[PDB]
């Protein structure tokens, strides 16, 4: 059977269940390998070697982490696809239609207190903030290392935690500034102030299905099926599905089932 992997986020579970249910509807055998610790850093090699068959990746993450390209070049999907096929024998099916990129968030009270609107504002007052993020945020060149080269933050403290504990650390006041994702249900849930990336540091993170070319060779129907999801999930749809899971307490499975029904797939 085809093994569908995801990163350990609610959004990735929704996408994984959408892929798994869609393939199961076409009688393709599926095994779920959800919430792989470390995300891409462990998904990418397992995909290359064949432990996994497909997952949903973001363009800018492949651009920096796997393709070894500099952030001085604009992320280019056609380049990503060509190099993935030539060097990795991997196929980007397409783009789902939405872009979940990095941002920075603080409490709205702190934003008003310190006149913080932009990333540079946060850096300017950073000695008054305890910043927290997931482990990989301090390792990827497109995350904290680049933010430090571009903005030179001097946070009072740094806290590394499991990716699913960040907002909880913010709620407990262990940290009072953190990295967020633009489609996170918790941005609205906690009424956070998301800062403006005034130097345009973070690239494009459009979500798309990455699948082994061997799997498409064995199952052309899987490619034909998965292309029906192309451009069917814009930013608002991803944000609402995540809201349905994290706020309305629906399971990722039920959210994916309802979405596929809505699409008529
Ligand atoms: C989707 N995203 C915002 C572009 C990040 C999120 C993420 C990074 N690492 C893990 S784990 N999750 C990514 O996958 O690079």
């Amino acid at each position: 059977p085809l093994v569908v992997a995801t990163k350990p986020s609610s959004e990735q579970y929704i996408l994984g269940e959408i892929l798994s249910l869609l393939l199961e509807k076409h009688h393709i055998p599926i095994k779920r390998a959800f919430g792989i610790g470390g995300g891409t850093m462990n998904i990418h090699p397992a995909l290359i070697r064949g432990d996994f068959d497909l997952y949903v990746e973001y363009t800018g993450t492949a651009w920096v982490n796997t393709l070894k390209n500099p952030l001085t070049q604009k992320v280019d999907f056609e380049t990503i696809k060509k190099r993935y096929e030539k060097e990795f024998n991997l196929l980007w099916v397409g783009l789902l239609g939405f872009n979940n990129t990095y941002s920075l968030a603080i409490s709205k009270e702190d934003a008003q207190k310190y006149a913080i609107e932009t990333f540079s504002d946060l850096a300017f007052h950073s000695p008054n903030f305890d910043f927290g993020a997931e482990f990989d945020f301090f390792e990827r060149e497109d995350a904290f290392k680049g933010l430090m080269k571009a903005y030179r933050f001097h946070f009072r403290s740094l806290h590394e935690m499991d990716i699913n504990l960040r907002y909880k650390s913010f709620e407990s006041h262990k940290i009072n500034a953190l990295d967020v994702f633009t489609t996170d249900a918790q941005i609205k849930e906690l009424d956070l102030k998301v800062l403006k990336d005034d130097k345009g540091f973070f690239p494009n993170y459009q979500a798309g299905i990455v699948i082994r070319k061997e799997t498409i060779k064995k199952y052309p129907e899987a490619l034909k099926i998965l292309e029906k999801l192309d451009s069917k999930i814009n930013d608002e749809t991803m944000q609402d599905l995540n809201y349905q899971v994290e706020v309305l307490k629906k399971s990722p499975k039920i959210v994916a089932k309802d979405f596929l029904e809505r699409l008529g797939l």
